[PDB]
């Protein structure tokens, strides 16, 4: 089997991407944030504290003839950005882009943190990291991808995120029309439960490539590109007036600037992030100070190849017995 679904930016900055997901019988369609940095499929629901729901579409398990309470199971997740959610668990039928999994754990939120409430466009998350990170207790549950894997034509999914435009998540096949040149594959460590890999270096603008190992995660659920302070300083040094602002929480730059590109290495291959992709717009409405899309990972504990990086590529998440990642230009 295969599936194919369009993923759409939530706003004009590509702060996140939402993908429609059918849950239950009859289907209830929720727009979920596909997150290769976590492993829980959770949704706003009829059980979510009412004051914590503000415009989201909810899953109502009592209206699904295929929903079953997973007795005794609870979940609770805290994302690295400080957001969180928790609740209980149903199994139900879940379909993405025509690919159906029966008996998928659907984690129903009883509580969500303010950042989730305040984002009316995201109805929940669909985790695509390794199932070892799943938070369901006392019996850990599998991700949608792990459940689907054995049925797929090939045990892969691909992320093709758009810049200020829709893109695609495919399951079970590699669309050879969706990228240019060849896909370069690179090793993955699953030791921390992530799609963790080592970039071979970087360049800023038209500058020389610096060969250096940068260990990080391919994370569709993180907006920005978080890299070591040395790398990030080298980038922003090429932008007149750019500075790190402790009050704002990162590098800012004059909105009048033209940003240089940023290149990262994948083996001997190179992915170029255009300068425009690194502009996250005014820090507050009307400001002439703009927020940078490349930020330091110091204090995070890991480098994160978030959407800023991934959207410049066609990305293969190869879930074969020994997982790998593939990157192609597009
Ligand atoms: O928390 C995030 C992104 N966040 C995920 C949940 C939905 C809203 C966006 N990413 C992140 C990814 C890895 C990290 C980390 C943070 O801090 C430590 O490691």
């Amino acid at each position: 089997s295969t599936g194919s679904a369009t993923t759409t930016p939530i706003d004009s900055l590509d702060d996140a991407y939402i993908t429609p997901v059918q849950i239950g019988t009859p289907a209830q369609t929720l727009n979920l944030d596909f997150d290769t940095g976590s492993s829980d499929l959770w949704v706003f629901s009829s059980e979510t504290t009412a004051s914590e729901v503000d415009g989201q579409t909810i899953y109502t398990p009592s209206k699904s003839t295929t929903a079953k309470l997973l007795s005794g199971a609870t979940w609770s997740i805290s994302y690295g950005d400080g957001s969180s959610s928790s609740g209980d668990v149903y199994t139900d039928t879940v379909s993405v882009g025509g690919l159906t999994v029966t008996g998928q754990a659907v984690e129903s939120a009883k509580k969500v943190s303010s950042s989730f409430t305040e984002d009316s466009t995201i109805d929940g998350l669909l985790g695509l990291a390794f199932s070892t990170l799943n938070t369901v207790s006392p019996t850990q549950q599998k991700t949608f991808f792990d459940n689907a894997k054995a049925s797929l034509d090939s045990p892969v999914f691909t992320a093709d995120l758009g810049y200020h435009a829709p893109g695609t998540y495919n399951f079970g096949f590699i669309d050879t029309t969706a990228y240019t040149g060849s896909i370069t594959y690179t090793a993955v460590s699953t030791k921390q439960g992530f799609w963790e890999w080592t970039s071979t270096g970087y360049a800023v603008g038209s500058g020389t490539f610096k060969s250096t190992s940068i260990d990080g995660i391919a994370d569709t659920g993180t907006t920005l590109l978080y890299l070591p302070a040395t790398v990030v300083s080298a980038y922003w040094a090429q932008v007149s007036g750019a500075k790190s602002s402790s009050s704002v929480g990162g590098y800012v730059f004059p909105c009048s600037a033209t940003l240089p590109s940023f290149t990262f290495g994948v083996g001997s291959a190179r992915i170029v992030i255009p300068g425009d992709y690194i502009d996250f717009g005014p820090i507050s409405t009307g400001s002439s100070s703009c927020f940078g899309g490349i930020q330091s990972s110091a204090g995070i504990g890991i480098n994160i190849f978030g959407d800023v990086a991934l959207k410049a590529a066609f990305v293969v998440f190869n879930g074969a017995t020994t997982p790998t990642l593939g990157f192609a230009s597009k």
